[PDB]
DNA sequence: TGTCGCTACAATCGCTAAGTTCACGCAGTATCC
């Protein structure tokens, strides 16, 4: 009678169907000897409200205090007489429950007795501020059905579920293969210790041509790759894709090449040629229904792909739109709005993976557009078709097939990127840790993950969580650097998980720090037991430590090493976001006093460590909120390691959980400012042999907002300055290289790509006020003016500042590289680069350097020293 | 419709206020009527 399946996604409609949640997942059907998508509708999820009784009865209007003690019987009688009649509640089940509370609502005791009352989700929802003569507060009034279900059944991310006494649906309600109806939450249970089942992953790339007549993006091809046995707990398979299907349509007025049909037939691929976008969309929807993928992956899927698909479906009136998801509906949610919420609702039941968002979360790159990711991750070169060539493709079979194969290659690259970063396993792990839904986790962001983690933690410990909500404080202390150049051995000491460790050691929790509704609250007493937040953060820290230890294994595959590093960084960021959400104004658990206490303890710890190290007769030259840089004044590495171990042990002796570890040994350092230095990191190889690795932190050479020419010049200068050559030779080489770069720029021998400068966008180009015209924004608008895919918020834009004879400021002459290559009145402003891109960076680098100054750099670059 | 925290640096733009130059008065000498 039981029903075991692996649930992946959950969907709830607060307005359409009250008290109903649909769970989508995989179920093993023995006859087919494979998993089939199944949907389970958990109905009758009653809403629970906790009422806080008063100590004594109070008159409602007079605001008096009669003095009659208020018991649970009196509370129930009042709710049955006044409130039940007032708000038209017919049936409700009432019981007395002893629950805890420690959050930001005044006059609520830590532990007290409440009258839990439930009733159907069809009944009206009580107001959040409801009060009465016998009760002073009502909680959980705005509790969503999904949250109630997840917290009641203790479901934490994807996992196997067992359903008792399943029912059959009267009529089909989902596009899946198996359906089942659960009459109550209590009939659903969780079964642990079972491997996740392989899922279907569909990677799709589409090419569109915009109609300037209506500024509508019309789809002309969809190249899609599918793998039916993609694992969620193992390494990506090779080859990453099993089979594929291609669909290619024509425009409204253009026609196919002469012998397109014969060439397509000879190609032997699964090419299905749809005459019109309507037939193409119908075929795509039928294919999606047949495959029924569980994880649809793409690039800009949430921003461009799904939005265009749904808009064209609506325009062409493709009958069964709801097949894009897994539920059966008739009315499409209104498009637009912020975020991909419309897209997510449209694709309900399918986990949408946007490798753009995932790449932004996982790695750091100068640009996040597909070509840059392909070059950086896969180390391949991507051929880009200009939109004019896409329009002109309808003139020969060869070019049309080239366009289709380019779409196919883009889809393959998207799948390869998804597999390389290991996005799906990491999403599963983080979802299990947090306990939210996987689609939200893959949508990005840290607030929901930590919020659901703390929801699960507090709920399981008999606590009433706060109702969902419908530089504030000081931070870390940065030591004043001893700016200069150091040629001896510098020993770096860095704390491990400093803020998690502070939370653990000092027992900082909602139930331990007695706040008061900007003074740092008192530390908790050492008598109290460990709180919920220390326990959760300790679990996170232990998981990260386990991953790091697993990384230390010798002879590891470099790809597996990078995957482990990414996972460790993700866990570190998860813990740091758990800390940060305490100081998030819109968070469910906004506890600014707790964050202030944590930061104050961090500052105190750093100050104490600095004082201890200085009291040890050692030199301290830098430190950023958890770290210290020490000038050993030694040239032997063994003594450096010995002293480092001694000082690390001495510092660790004063703490119970906080530990200090030797971060690295720098043979040479260039301390310029706060958060700006370059060093030759030393990694010992053995038998007294060590390898020197360069390391730049915060310099302009490691920033995407500078031209690659300036970055190259600064890198060469830093390499020379950090070398062991005599100073005179270093200065001579710097002069020679600067003269060479000046000659190259003056003679136009530099490659054009070295002039690009990248600046990201915060809002849409339209939403930027008319604050003159910020360079990138300027170019951004041009890109939107031109006939190409628009540029939205959070998109990098590479522009080249060029001469136009305008006698205007540089910031108002920013242009795209294609603009320069096209227009005959635009030329690269050589003087601008030589004076404001190369000179500033090298001058900043060489500030503490003897023999080099701004005037000398200008002279070597061929500029006029006068102004400098 | 959501949206982790804070600290630091750097370029750009607007504002604006001190600093500067250029021009108006007085005194003297001189030339030229
Ligand atoms: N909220 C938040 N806090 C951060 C972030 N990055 C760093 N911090 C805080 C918490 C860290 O413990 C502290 C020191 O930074 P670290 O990069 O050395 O990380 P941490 O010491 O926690 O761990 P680790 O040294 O990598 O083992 O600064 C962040 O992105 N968000
Ligand atoms: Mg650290």
């Amino acid at each position: 009678q039981v029903f075991r399946f692996y649930w992946l996604d959950a969907y709830e409609d607060q307005y359409s169907q009250p008290g109903v949640v649909y769970l989508f997942g995989k179920v093993w059907i023995e006859s087919a000897d494979a998993y089939v998508s199944c949907c389970v509708s958990v109905k009758n999820i009653e809403r629970t409200v906790y009422l806080l009784p008063r100590e004594n009865r109070v008159q409602l209007s007079t605001g008096k205090d009669t003095g009659a003690p208020v018991s649970m019987m009196h509370v129930y009688q009042e709710f049955n007489e006044a409130v039940a009649e007032k708000y038209k509640i017919m049936k409700f089940k009432s019981k007395k429950v002893d629950k805890d509370y420690a959050f930001e609502i005044p006059d609520v005791p830590a532990s007290s007795e409440y009258l839990e009352v439930r009733y159907s989700a069809d009944s009206p929802q009580l107001p959040q501020d409801l009060k009465g003569e016998t009760f002073s507060h009502v909680f959980g009034t705005n509790t969503s059905s999904l949250e109630l279900f997840l917290l009641s059944r203790k479901i934490k991310g994807p996992s196997w579920l067992e359903i008792k006494s399943p029912q059959l649906s009267s009529q089909p309600m989902s596009w899946c293969k198996v359906e089942a109806v659960v009459t109550r939450p209590d009939q659903v249970s969780v079964v642990k210790d079972l491997a996740p089942p392989p899922v279907v992953v569909l990677s799709l790339s589409m090419k569109t041509v915009q109609n300037a007549k209506t500024h509508q993006n019309e789809i002309v091809a969809i190249a899609a790759l599918v793998h039916h046995t993609f694992p969620l707990d193992k390494a990506p398979p090779q080859p990453p894709f099993q089979t594929h299907f291609c669909v290619l349509s024509k425009l409204n007025d253009c026609i196919f090449p002469y012998d397109y049909n014969e060439a397509v037939k000879q190609k032997n691929a699964n090419i299905e040629i749809a005459l019109t976008e309507r037939t193409l969309l119908g075929f795509f929807l039928a294919k999606i229904h047949k495959i029924d993928p569980d994880v649809i992956v793409g690039h800009d899927i949430y921003g461009f792909d799904l939005e265009v698909l749904l808009q064209r479906i609506n325009s062409c009136k493709v009958p069964f739109w709801s097949k894009i998801g897994r539920l059966r509906r008739s009315v499409m949610p209104k498009l637009g709005g912020r975020s991909g919420f419309a897209e997510r609702n449209a694709a309900c039941g399918r986990i949408i993976c946007d490798i753009e968002i995932s790449a932004k979360e996982l790695i750091r790159c100068k640009s996040y557009h597909l070509s840059e990711l392909v070059h950086q991750i896969l180390k391949a070169e991507r051929v880009v078709i200009p939109p004019e060539n896409i329009r002109n493709a309808y003139n020969d079979s060869v070019h049309l097939l080239y366009m289709l194969e380019n779409t196919w290659i883009d889809a393959k690259f998207i799948l390869q990127i998804m597999c390389e970063l290991n996005v799906l396993p990491l999403a599963l792990q983080i979802t299990n840790i947090a306990g939210n839904v996987m689609s939200r986790t893959l949508m990005g962001g840290r607030s929901e993950r930590n919020e659901y983690l703390l929801l699960h933690a507090f709920t399981e410990n008999n606590f009433i969580v706060p109702d969902k909500p419908v530089a504030a404080y000081a931070g870390g202390l940065v030591l004043e650097p001893k700016v200069g150049f150091y040629d001896k051995f510098i020993l770096l000491l860095d704390f491990n998980s400093l803020y998690p460790s502070i939370i653990q050691e000092y027992n900082i929790c909602f139930t331990t720090v007695h706040r008061e509704a900007d003074e740092i609250p008192e530390l908790p007493h050492s008598d109290l037991e460990m709180g919920i937040l220390p326990r959760e953060i300790r679990k996170l820290v232990e998981r990260r430590r386990h991953v790091k230890q697993l990384m230390k294994q010798p002879d590891l595959n470099p790809d597996l090493y990078l995957q482990y590093d990414i996972r460790q960084k993700a866990l570190k960021l998860t813990a740091n976001s758990m800390y940060g959400c305490l100081g998030f104004s819109y968070s469910r658990f906004y506890a600014k006093p707790l964050a202030a206490l944590v930061t104050h303890q961090g500052r105190e710890i750093l100050l104490h460590t600095k004082e201890m190290v200085q009291k040890m007769n050692l030199e301290v030259i830098y430190g950023d909120t958890d770290s210290i840089m020490i000038n050993t004044n030694c040239n032997n590495l063994e003594e450096v390691f010995k002293l480092g171990n001694r000082v690390k042990s001495e510092i660790n002796k004063s703490y119970k959980l906080l530990e200090i570890d030797i971060d690295g040994i720098f043979k040479s350092l260039l301390l310029l400012k706060k958060k700006k230095y370059a060093a030759l990191t030393v990694e010992p190889t053995g038998d007294g042999k060590y390898v020197t690795k360069q390391e730049l932190k915060g310099l302009d050479i490691v920033r995407r907002d500078w031209c690659e020419l300036a970055k190259q010049a600064g890198n060469y200068v830093i390499s020379q300055i950090l070398s062991d050559q005599p100073r005179d030779s270093i200065v001579e080489n710097i002069q020679k290289k600067l003269t060479e770069i000046g000659e190259n720029v003056t003679n136009g021998t530099v490659p054009i790509t070295q002039y690009e400068i990248n600046k990201a966008l915060t809002k849409d180009p339209q939403d930027y006020p008319d604050k003159k015209s910020l360079p990138h924004v300027h170019v951004a608008l041009w890109i939107n003016s031109q006939g190409g895919r628009k540029v939205k918020a959070g998109d990098t834009i590479s522009y080249v500042i060029c001469q136009d004879g305008s006698n205007l400021s540089a910031s108002q002459r920013a242009y795209a590289q294609e603009q320069l290559q096209k227009q005959e009145n635009l030329s690269i402003d050589t003087q601008y680069y030589l004076s404001q891109q190369v000179h500033p960076v090298v001058a900043r680098i060489c500030e503490p350097i003897d023999g080099i100054d701004s005037a000398l750099i200008a002279m070597w670059l061929g500029l006029d020293p006068s102004q400098f």
